[PDB]
């Protein structure tokens, strides 16, 4: 609904930063509403939910098992790791680190993973292998979330990401139990109360991914719906602003609060 991109164009004035806009229908892929569709923005940690797709894709294939169990050491350990900075001793399983990356965005649980898969390199060829020619994963945590402004690394497009976690979450890539547990982990997020969340009515179903970086990143991407069902995707990105964590989340939460009353 227009309203809402007056609410982005708003966010835009209070954040002085570009934000990148887009909602789409879940079942038909139809582009509902859109601000900045085709700019690049950094991913940030929304790259994680790209992650676990791919990790399912292979636990799919049968080349990984999610009980499949991972030691790593205290020199794996980097910033934003609070899962797995408390299972140094024990290691973890393919499951609990996709848990981690994808509900607290822990960052030494994601660069294992990323170990896993074949790197940057192999999540950019799975991405473009499944019609994505524009998202793009090029570092390792954190230096992926550096946003140096106008550089191509690590960046998505609004609309190249919303399409893309759509055929995540109904194409005939994964397969039904694979789609669900990602639905499942992303539903468990822990870390992004204050953004979408915050504006969702009582009953509503969300599944999301959020991230943060420099230069005043910060993002989402999220299946959300009425009655307990997902039945559209959003994805917000903003990038360059001087403005304080917490104006960052509010003016997010402000645009869900616009889309919301609209639905
Ligand atoms: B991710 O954005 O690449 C990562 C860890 C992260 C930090 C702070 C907030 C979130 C989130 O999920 O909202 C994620 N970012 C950095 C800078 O390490």
């Amino acid at each position: 609904h227009p309203e809402t991109l007056v609410k982005v164009k708003d966010a835009e004035d209070q954040l002085g930063a570009r934000v990148g806009y887009i909602e789409l229908d879940l079942n038909s892929g139809k582009i509902l509403e859109s601000f900045r569709p085709e700019e690049r923005f950094p991913m940030m940690s929304t790259f994680k939910v790209l992650l676990c797709g791919a990790v399912l894709s292979r636990v799919d294939a049968g080349q990984e098992q999610l009980g499949r169990r991972i030691h790593y050491s205290q020199n794996d350990l980097v910033e934003y790791s609070p899962v797995t900075e408390k299972h140094l001793t024990d290691g973890m399983t393919v499951r609990e680190l996709c848990s981690a990356a994808i509900t607290m965005s822990d960052n030494t649980a994601a660069n294992l993973l990323l170990t896993t898969i074949g790197g940057p390199k192999e999540l950019t060829a799975f991405l473009h292998n499944m019609g994505d020619h524009v998202t793009r994963l090029d570092r390792w945590e954190p230096e992926l979330n550096e946003a140096i402004p106008n550089d191509e690394r690590d960046t998505t497009m609004p609309a190249a990401m919303a399409t893309t976690l759509r055929k995540l979450l109904t194409g005939e890539l994964l397969t039904l139990a694979s789609r669900q547990q990602l639905i499942d982990w992303m539903e468990a997020d822990k870390v992004a109360g204050p953004l979408l969340r915050s504006a969702l009515p009582a009953g509503w179903f969300i599944a999301d991914k959020s991230g943060a970086g420099e230069r005043g990143s910060r993002g989402i991407i999220a299946a959300l719906g009425p009655d307990g069902k997902p039945s559209r995707i959003v994805v917000i990105y903003t990038t360059g602003s001087q403005a304080t964590m917490d104006e960052r989340n509010r003016q997010i939460a402000e645009i869900g609060a616009s889309l919301i009353k609209h639905w």
